[PDB]
């Protein structure tokens, strides 16, 4: 088998794509110009939730914003988030450590690649063909499990530059914090006990934070791929940051969004495991990622996933009546995951 990265094809020199790149002809109408697309001021914007006083002593002060998060999480299951207690420069380091590490020649971030074949499924990669198609998406990345602890394996996580391990943990360990109060201020939206919600994703024993590096060079017909194909996250919640440069898109209203860029915030959405939990009631959103032929693009995601094999996820009883069905059969998140890749290949 050869290995293809993407970076490498990028600076190969070619002046036009392979074919394997290419979309099909339906889904090419939609794509267009994420620099013009992000001026655009007209039609429906992804909101920005304000978390300042989620915990705040004041009653009708912290209702208001549970009201407002409650609200984006029916309707869009996506937002930028603000005045969100992690600290701005701890996530600059977060972020300048991941520039650094991507910076190296391909060769040297070769040492740190995965191998689907025996199960190693950490490192660094690009994504395989998995079905008839044969598509390709226009990206390589890095994924590592983050948290807890206990369970990384610190051995492939990037050596270059000296204070990735130590930045990364402690970002991991901030997001774990927040994800605690949004699973609160959700629980209590849906008029369940506070701690619900987190409990029945595994709780602080189980609950897994993966953390995945994307990156997109520079695509000399950017109009022809995706950066990321549409899909939905299949995780509980997914917390994310990148480069200031535009590229995430939104399936909103049978028509396709593009996010803007808000300084210091962060993206949060709302995953497939809470939408089957909540039986359809919080939304699990598709998307998507366009790439451009004038900066290199770079997004740092987390996603927050119950243990794959020891929790029955499905509507929870609270959720379900005889005027509303169950909308999702009893599944575990790993039989979740491969329903929705039987799906695409069949
Ligand atoms: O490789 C993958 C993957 C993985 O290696 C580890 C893990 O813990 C979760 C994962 O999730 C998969 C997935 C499949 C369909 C989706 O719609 C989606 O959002 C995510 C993904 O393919
Ligand atoms: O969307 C994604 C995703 C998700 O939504 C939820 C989740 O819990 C894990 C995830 O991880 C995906 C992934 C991991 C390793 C790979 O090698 C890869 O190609 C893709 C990512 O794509
Ligand atoms: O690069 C982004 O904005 C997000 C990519 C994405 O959807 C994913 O990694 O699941
Ligand atoms: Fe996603």
């Amino acid at each position: 088998v050869a290995v293809e990265r993407v970076e490498s094809l990028a600076k190969s020199g070619i002046i036009s794509i392979p074919k394997e790149y290419i979309r099909p002809k339906e889904e090419l109408e939609s794509i267009n110009d994420v620099f013009l697309e992000e001026k655009k001021e007209d039609g429906p914007q992804v909101p920005t939730i304000d978390l300042k006083n989620i915990e705040s002593d004041d009653e009708k002060i912290r209702e208001n914003c549970i009201e407002e998060l409650k609200k984006a999480s029916l309707d869009w299951g996506v937002m930028h988030l603000i005045n969100h207690g992690i600290p701005a420069d701890l996530m600059e380091r977060v972020k300048k450590a991941g520039e650094e590490f991507f910076s190296l020649s391909v060769e040297e971030k070769e040492k740190y690649a995965n191998d689907q074949a025996t199960g190693k499924i950490q490192g660094y990669g690009s994504k395989l063909a998995n079905n008839a198609s044969g598509q390709l998406e226009w990206e390589d990345y890095f994924f590592h499990l983050a948290y807890p602890e206990e369970k990384r394996d610190l051995s492939i996580w990037p050596k270059t530059p000296s204070d990735y391990i130590e930045a990364t943990s402690e970002y991991a360990k901030c997001l774990r914090l927040l994800a605690t109060k949004v699973f609160k201020a959700l629980s209590v939206g849906l008029g369940l006990e506070p701690d619900r919600l987190e409990k029945e994703v595994g709780g602080l024993e189980e609950l897994l934070l993966q953390m995945k590096i994307n990156y997109y060079p520079k695509c000399p017909q950017p109009e022809l791929a995706l950066g990321v194909e549409a899909h939905t996250d299949v995780s509980a919640l997914t917390f994310i940051l990148h480069n200031m440069v535009p590229g995430l898109q939104l399936f909103y209203e049978g028509k396709w969004v593009t996010a803007k860029c808000v300084p210091d915030s962060i993206v949060m959405h709302i995953g497939d495991t809470l939408e089957i939990l909540s039986n359809g009631k919080y939304k699990s959103i598709l998307h998507r990622g366009l790439v451009n032929k004038e900066k290199v693009r770079i997004s740092w995601a987390v996603f927050c996933e119950p243990p794959k094999d020891k929790i029955v996820l499905k509507p929870l009883p609270e959720m379900v009546s005889v005027e509303s069905p169950a909308k999702f059969p009893p599944r575990t998140f790993a039989q979740h995951i491969e329903h929705k890749l039987f799906g695409k290949e069949q």
